[PDB]
């Protein structure tokens, strides 16, 4: 019977699962009732993967699909250029899920043919169209692509969504995929006893409302999602008990639930304090299995 | 004493330890018996990153810095901002290694501070020209950058390289830095080292597939970084294994300087021909003088 572990290293070093950039920080939601449908980012603690998320980093928020050389529509694939089917997903594994926003697109045509020239094409998509339709291979691009083939990419920048009424970057909310999407990852939400979801958080290049960092929050660091795809560990309780350790001094700063859906949440010590105020170098260690029943020390 | 394990997925899943772009092949080196030096994916299979070696695909392939305005030096710090101590490193973790081309990047300032237009600046570095001295923790970018600050990027593509006679590009090649892990030899018994090939964007004089090689997966060091597995042998016999039927398709030797290798069935045969939706599976811990069962079509 297979011990649950998670990953002997520090947080600092590990990537955000909806964008593949570094973990600057923890978050609460700046509404702590608030609930997240995310589909990169989700795996249950037994190793089963949900929604769109990918096994590597190398995967996550990327897209690929032919297009016809003067036009707009990318006609969508898997990453390794297989047919997707939406049975069992909402899109492609990979698939960004930044909702509430524009992507600007870079992208290029595989493989390469080329003996010159800049293969690079970037373009912008409005996820919020109505031909936003993922869950049926496909989405349209706002400029049209001179050179036709085979495109893998990723986006680039984001910025406030068009159509919106001027609504700010809102990296809380999924996209629309459907157009009806049936096979989403189910949404989270805090599950009582004073608990509150830590959310991950790092930066994406592009401009909103405020003026301020661009920060995309997920559920779990990359890298954990991956040891629980290898691992498979049975659960063995209604929550896993962890702790935030300082791993040259040993001492425990935070304790925290990670829930069998894949989702972590603990205790703040008050609304000014919170896992916002702990440093990035601690390293989370697997205690032992409690009921949900079970109260956590107040963190900070 | 944890047993030591690779991780138990497919290697189609898994990512290249120079760029952060999936695993597409095993390939060997054009002669195949070449030592590389590649900075990033070295990493002991006790867990000892080499070289920039980062533990994160997000860390991999990629650099930060401050450039004045109206100035071309881009200034390097580690990827979280924090100085870069020249001295225990060749670059900051996770600087890219590919040699024997340009550059063609894309980066923006962090954090951003902006309510309109596109953040995004690109620009070029010859990393055989002068100037490019990471050691020295500053790298010159071919034009002037408009808007100082602090930048962090990648590579968003490659060509060959300029000022160079007009040699392609070579990515069995690392760039002068200006600590370095070691090279790696194959070590004998008709063994070669084996490489595990991703794509990067970039034109090259063939007009063919744009491959970086790597000595590992990077997915298998983060689980050596976590894991820290005592070595009890010179080479850790591994089978690549067809999770369907449990069927081995072939032997390999995991060297603890963190280099894979087989015995190629014959000139032209060998992993290159396997399929990349096996698993490397642990078998046991070997002396360096064992033989391996031959892979790849029989001549």
């Amino acid at each position: 019977t297979r011990p649950f572990t998670v990953p002997n290293i520090p947080l600092k070093y590990l990537s955000n699962s909806r964008i593949p950039n570094p973990i600057e920080g923890m978050s609460l939601s700046p509404d702590q009732t608030q609930n997240v449908q995310f589909q990169n980012g989700r795996c249950t603690i037994d190793g089963q993967p949900l929604g769109t998320t990918p096994v590597s980093v190398s995967q996550l928020c990327k897209f690929r699909g032919r297009i016809t050389s003067g036009q707009r529509v990318l006609n969508l694939t898997e990453l390794d250029g297989s047919p997707f089917m939406a049975f069992a997903a909402p899109a492609p594994a990979g698939f960004p899920d930044l909702g509430s926003c524009d992507w600007h697109i870079e992208m290029s045509k595989i493989p390469n043919s080329s003996t010159q020239n800049n293969p690079i094409v970037t373009n912008s998509v409005k996820p919020n169209s109505q031909q936003f339709v993922p869950h049926l291979s496909s989405i349209t691009l706002d400029e049209n692509v001179s050179s036709g083939g085979d495109y893998i990419g990723t986006i680039q920048w984001t910025s406030p969504p068009s159509d919106s009424g001027g609504a700010n970057t809102n990296f809380w909310k999924i996209p629309d995929y459907g157009s009806e999407a049936s096979q989403l990852a189910p949404a989270v939400y805090p599950p009582g006893f004073n608990e509150v979801i830590v959310y991950f958080m790092a930066s994406i290049p592009g401009p909103n409302q405020s003026g301020s960092p661009n920060l995309v929050p997920c559920l779990l660091p990359q890298e954990y999602i991956t040891h629980f795809i290898s691992e498979q560990a049975p659960i063995q309780g209604e929550a896993a008990l962890l702790h935030y350790v300082d791993p040259d001094t040993n001492r425990n700063l935070g304790e925290f639930k990670l829930y069998p859906g894949g989702y972590l949440t603990c205790v703040p010590n008050s609304s000014s304090t919170g896992p916002q105020q702990l440093p990035l170098d601690g390293v989370f260690v697997f205690a032992s299995w409690v009921s949900r029943f079970y109260q956590l020390k107040p963190v900070g």
